[PDB]
């Protein structure tokens, strides 16, 4: 919606969002993600962490071993793109990235790190004009 999007995630492990695709002109682009459930975060919390299809597994092991206090994302991991913090149900977050951290054609995979959640809650995100 022009350099944003919204997504939300409810109490399963699902986004309502598979794909999101960045538009060419766009230099910063802005993702809120909602969390339109009503579970709490220390039981089905979740947030939003982008990275090269790649660095999943690695990024949401490291992040799981984070904690809480991190959002479940391990401090000053390089490979992570941007990330949300964890919310609870009922809450929102935002988190806007340059797009130049982005090589286009190139498909980045968004998910979540909560516990448990990596394999389940993902995506994919891609540059198009
Ligand atoms: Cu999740």
């Amino acid at each position: 919606a022009q350099c944003e999007a919204t997504i939300e995630s409810n109490d399963a492990m699902q986004y309502d969002l598979k794909e999101m695709v960045v538009d060419k002109s766009c230099k910063q682009f802005t993702v809120h993600l909602k969390h339109v459930g009503k579970m709490a975060k220390s039981a089905m919390g979740h947030n939003w962490v982008l990275t090269k299809e790649a660095d999943k597994e690695g990024v949401a092991t490291d992040g799981m071993n984070a904690g809480l206090a991190q959002d479940y994302v391990k401090a000053g991991d390089t490979r992570v793109i941007a990330h949300t913090k964890v919310i609870g149900g009922g809450e929102s977050d935002s988190v806007t990235f340059d797009v130049s951290k982005l090589t286009p054609g190139e498909a980045y995979a968004y998910f979540c790190s909560f516990p448990g959640h990596w394999a389940m809650h993902k995506g994919t995100l891609k540059l198009s004009n």
